[PDB]
């Protein structure tokens, strides 16, 4: 896959588990 | 080693790891 | 902005979750 692709897919991610962080703590 | 694309994947495989212990602190 | 940004940025992001999860496990 493309970096374009990869780039994106890492900072949503990233995004994601601080939303699952920020519930918790 | 050090170009974008070599540090775009340690990033994800960081990322990776990071998301399964996640699973062991929250849902 | 460009992709080095971007992945400087993402880069900070990671490393700063890092360190509060390996507070935890």
């Amino acid at each position: 896959n493309t970096i374009g692709a990869r780039l994106n897919r890492v900072e949503d991610k990233v995004t994601q588990m601080d939303q699952r962080m920020a519930l918790i703590t």
